[PDB]
């Protein structure tokens, strides 16, 4: 099931998110602010449709998706890819596909606690959410 990821989740540590944004290309400007921004996120259901808010003081994104059916999505730093969304081994595993690369945003609980893992290329991410 879903339901342990849903809910309202705020950034509290991040390693290593400059070099996934650098990874894909995003300027420095942008990855100067993003290295300070606390992003809240919330995910919610309804029927088979989730909806994930990531709410901040630059930058705010919004998708829905019904689990294992490809949507078109616009990240926030402006990539227009191809998204699916999965469980896999009780993970949220979102892969998006864009121009041949690919990058998955993946999210697992661990003890309460939400760990999100970015990878693309070489470079991987991991940052830590706290409930609300
Ligand atoms: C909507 C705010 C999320 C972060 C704001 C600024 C980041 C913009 C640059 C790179 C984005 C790369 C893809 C999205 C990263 C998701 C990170 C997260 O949810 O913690």
């Amino acid at each position: 099931m879903v339901d342990a990821f849903l809910g309202t989740w705020k950034l509290v540590d991040s390693k290593n998110f400059d070099d996934y944004m650098k990874s894909l290309g995003v300027g420095f400007a942008t990855r100067q602010v993003a290295s300070m921004t606390k992003p809240t996120t919330i995910i919610e259901k309804n029927g088979d449709i989730l909806t994930l808010k990531t709410h901040s003081t630059f930058k705010n994104t919004e998708i829905s998706f019904k689990l294992g059916v490809e949507f078109d999505e616009t990240t926030a730093d402006d990539r227009k890819v191809k998204s699916i969304v999965t469980l896999d081994g009780g993970k949220l595993v979102h892969l998006q596909k864009w121009d041949g690369q690919e990058t998955t945003l993946v999210r697992e609980l661990i003890d309460g606690k939400l760990i999100l893992t970015l990878t693309h290329g070489t470079a991987v991410c991991t940052r830590t959410y706290e409930k609300e």
